[PDB]
């Protein structure tokens, strides 16, 4: 259930005019620096020549459960692997992407404990820690387009260190010299990549950092490496922790569950009651769209969680029901003007609305009261019990339609 998303030039011919990077994160589901960085890269950057292929989260089931790895460490499955391992097919997908001739370089993002130091200082600062280092398996890979891993790493590190927020965050090189006897790294992603004659790098951001600072350093590493590869790019923001925080916490982010209307990711009430979901559909099979790339649904006890990375956006208390798709649109008066409103849209209301009755369709305006049918009522903001709003701001309300005993669809009204 991982996806690969291309970031490419608008002109297809420009793909071959610069190198190709494979950018990967989220091989651990509890390393949000990485998969929030891949998410922001996908949402807010443009690649002008060459190609950057992105797998924003490698281990999505684990991400959804805020878990390091539900089926064990996925970054130890690139060497020997039982064919019955639940992640065997995923590993083959990842290996396939890595080994494609249209890839030159691989950058794997991680969040890691403490701060790496080449010599022991204390429990947080020592060679066994992983935070804030840029990592190679060896100094060179003969036969790669760009064999000089060490030079690339050193220059990328120099780029990152020109932008430190605090001096303790200084990046260091970590060469694991994997082929020489590092049996753990021999099982990991970048070493597989090396053996396909790809330049391969990993970037670690410290888990001791706030998410926004982790993402900041991940983006510095991505940009540093893109610069070394001479892959030209643009972003639509300034790279600082404040901007990163704002883009993670972006109020324009939405989730579209099934055929329901888009709902905002942020500032939802923490629980949405009697929430219609298609019956007889396993949760991972319920379609969900977003303008972000790390959104999904996951069962928790009797609830369905809406997740944004490791962030819990709301708890759905589901109402499982057949989704009848026959109703495409509903005639509504909005602020005096009659119009046809598509099922699954959000309509802004300044003053009032009125739903026209339909023969075999019942409308329930959630938060408005008199098998309720609430078509034929002129409804204003003052008529709502505000606690039924989707949003903390008390401005967004659900209108649900039923062709009993089936669910005919939903429309949101937003009072503006
Ligand atoms: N802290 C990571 C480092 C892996 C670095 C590189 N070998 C990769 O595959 O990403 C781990 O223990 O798996
Ligand atoms: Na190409
Ligand atoms: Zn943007
Ligand atoms: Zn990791
Ligand atoms: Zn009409």
């Amino acid at each position: 259930s991982m996806e690969m998303i291309e970031k490419a030039p608008t002109d297809l011919e420009d793909r071959d005019k610069a190198p190709h990077l494979l950018l990967l994160a989220g091989i651990q589901g509890d390393e949000p620096g990485g998969f929030n960085a891949t998410n922001l890269f996908l949402m807010h950057y443009s690649v002008l020549k060459g190609l950057v292929e992105v797998v924003p989260v490698l281990n999505k089931p684990s991400m959804l459960r805020n878990h390091r790895g539900l089926y064990g460490d996925m970054n130890r499955k690139f060497a020997a692997l039982d064919k019955k391992d639940p992640e065997y097919p995923t590993i083959q997908e990842i290996k396939s992407l890595i080994a494609k001739p249209n890839i030159d370089a691989v950058l794997h993002l991680h969040d890691g404990g403490g701060y790496y130091r080449p010599v022991y200082v204390d429990a947080m600062l020592n060679p066994k820690r992983w935070g804030n280092c840029f990592i190679i398996d060896q100094d060179e890979v003969k036969g790669a387009k760009f064999p000089n891993l060490l030079a690339f790493a050193n220059n990328t590190i120099e780029s990152i260190n020109a932008h430190l927020l605090h001096p303790i965050e200084e990046y260091h090189l970590k060469n694991t010299r994997t082929a020489q006897g590092d049996t753990e790294m021999q099982k990991a992603l970048t070493f597989y990549a090396i053996n396909q004659k790809k330049s391969a790098f990993a970037n670690e951001a410290s888990k001791e950092l706030p998410l926004a600072s982790r993402v900041f350093y991940h983006l510095q590493a991505i940009e540093g490496l893109l610069n070394q590869l001479n892959i030209p790019f643009k972003r639509d923001f300034e790279l600082n922790p404040s901007s990163v925080h704002a883009l993670i916490n972006d109020k324009s982010l939405w989730a579209k569950i099934s055929s329901l209307p888009k709902i905002p990711l942020f500032n939802l009430r923490p629980r949405l009651n009697h929430f219609p979901l298609p019956h007889n559909t396993k949760i991972p099979q319920i379609p969900i769209e977003s303008n972000a790339y790390i959104v999904g649904l996951v069962k928790n006890k009797q609830e369905v969680f809406l997740k944004y990375g490791n962030k819990l956006m709301t708890r759905l208390s589901p109402f499982y029901i057949e989704f009848d798709p026959s109703l495409e649109e509903v005639k509504m008066q909005i602020d005096n003007k009659d119009q046809m409103v598509k099922i699954g849209s959000v309509v802004e209301v300044k003053e009032s609305f009125y739903i026209h009755a339909m023969d075999n369709i019942r409308a329930n305006v959630i938060g408005f009261s008199v098998k309720p049918n609430e078509a034929g009522y002129t409804i204003r903001f003052k008529d709502f019990q505000k606690r039924f709003s989707l949003d903390k701001q008390e401005r967004i309300y659900r209108i649900e339609f039923y062709k009993n005993n089936a669910f005919s669809g939903m429309i949101l009204v937003k009072f503006v």
